[PDB]
């Protein structure tokens, strides 16, 4: 491989829901913010978006995280999330990918960092054992106890919260929680989504309901908790969900079923999990979500100009 | 744990060639060593081809030597859910791949399989040319109501695997229609099932082939084609494209010889041709392979999905 464009990565997952970092190989964008960077990468190396986070480097659950230099000199690194269709603004698993991807490389070292973003800078925590604490956006209930017919199904009742994204979250499903029912799981959320959007259920605002959130129980009779959420992209969240979980803790804080500080451990669909907490803030709650990460590999992407999907595989 | 690898696509379908890093499985036949991986070391192909680190498309490679001392290597397959014994479009980036690292040079070669020895060429334009397995038609003229189509009508064949390959299709044959035809596909599968049709000795019809022309006004070939976990093919289907020269040469509208060109569902394409061979034809698959990506795979031990995520 000398005729090839060489892009170094490291690949991690957090709780399952993969992240690749960015190291090197990757055109300069400038010496703007990082929204300034976000729109360059946008306008004139899209191609790059798509050769690093679309198949067949990568998949549809993929984010991609270029490291730019920090603007905000309170941070340890700037970030750009991607991913195989545009670009993002925040992103919590990506943020404890790139945090532990970060100490891995023996860049930072546990304690307090910030990492920032082009929609602003966001606050994390290393511990010695490598579990990354993030703060969420404010989160809070918009609405309780919302019913929607649900074709081929039926009744369906759930709330509308904002955990950074609009959420409904329901508790009931027709089989259980658990990855060999992933595409049941995500038929009844893609017809739950629909018909919300057909009776004009909404969030604040009018804002759309994109991500659909069962909220549940493990398989196991354990009684722990475990959620399926299905993200805009028709695909579901292989971890619990920051934003998702942030959402739940919003509607037991409004509840009077989980206490400021009192911790709430979350399974994803796959049962790995989060563990999440808040104070009071406003009108709703100021979460904080703990989650680990871990490399599964270090790459060298490489694109030969010779392959007709050198720059990703795109409809 | 640290796992040397190259991955490549064939025509869009990923392989994964695994080059050191990989434990040793032993001094027996292939096919011994692959049930010797299936029952010791099975955690193992789940850590390279299922998530996070492969896909439902990926098909891992694992080189090892050969048994036969006129083949340049010996290869086990596997994916995200089991072993396979040949494979056509891992066996094209296989030949690439060594290709690439210099270990082969333009010319005939072999590929040691669990299950045989495969002829293989490369051209000096970076072309594999690949041997399939003897192909014939089962039954013709099948028919299943699908609901919401009416009557799908096609022929079952054997390709490697077993098809159920129609003309019918409920919309344009494009990546941006994969969602529409995976469930219109997925919908006859089931269908069949449900009748009781099924290749020879109750074999499960499992591959869903449309045989039909690409959307871009050239009349071009184009397939699509449903695979057993639900994931279409990126690739135009080396067995699949194998059965569909079966049933051509069957209904005498492909000569001994003829070429035929077959796009699959993201307009990159296969080469196919057969000779006559007993019940059915030897088929000839021939494409490309490109490298994108060198890699080293990191096993951490504290990673709860150390060794994959499986269902
Ligand atoms: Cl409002």
């Amino acid at each position: 491989f000398q005729s090839m464009h060489t892009i170094d990565v490291i690949d991690s997952h957090t709780a399952g829901e993969p992240t690749r970092v960015v190291l090197a190989g990757f055109p300069d964008l400038g010496d703007g913010d990082l929204a300034q960077c976000r729109e360059r990468f946008r306008s004139d190396f899209d191609h790059w978006r798509s050769a690093i986070a679309c198949e067949p480097r990568g998949s549809d659950t993929m984010v991609g995280a270029l490291l730019l230099p920090p603007r905000d000199p309170s941070a340890c690194t700037g970030v750009i999330f991607f991913n195989n269709v545009g670009y993002l603004g925040m992103c919590g698993h990506g943020t404890i990918g790139v945090v532990r991807t970060l100490a891995e490389l023996g860049r930072i070292a546990p304690g307090q960092h910030r990492i920032e973003t082009p929609v602003g800078t966001v606050g994390v925590a290393l511990a010695d054992d490598g579990t990354v604490s993030i703060d969420n956006v404010e989160s809070y209930r918009h609405a309780a106890g919302v019913e929607v017919d649900v074709p081929g199904h039926g009744r369906v009742r759930g709330d509308v919260a904002w955990g950074g994204n609009w959420f409904f979250i329901t508790e009931q499903a027709p089989c259980a929680l658990g990855l060999a029912q992933q595409r049941e799981l995500t038929a009844y959320t893609e017809a739950i989504r629909l018909a919300l959007e057909a009776a004009g259920i909404t969030g604040e605002a009018g804002g759309e309901i994109d991500h659909i959130e069962i909220s549940g129980v493990a398989p196991d009779g354990s009684g722990a908790a475990r959620n399926f959420v299905l993200c805009p992209g028709l695909a579901y969240d292989r971890s619990p969900c920051g934003t998702g979980t942030s959402a739940k803790l919003a509607c037991l804080a409004a509840d009077g079923k989980l206490a400021e500080g009192e911790r709430w451990l979350q399974q994803g669909i796959l049962g790995s999990a989060f563990e999440g907490s808040y104070r009071h803030s406003g009108r709703g709650i100021a979460p904080r979500i703990s989650g680990h990460a871990f490399i599964t590999a270090r790459s060298q992407l490489l694109i030969d100009p010779a392959d007709p999907f050198a720059w990703g595989i795109v409809a």
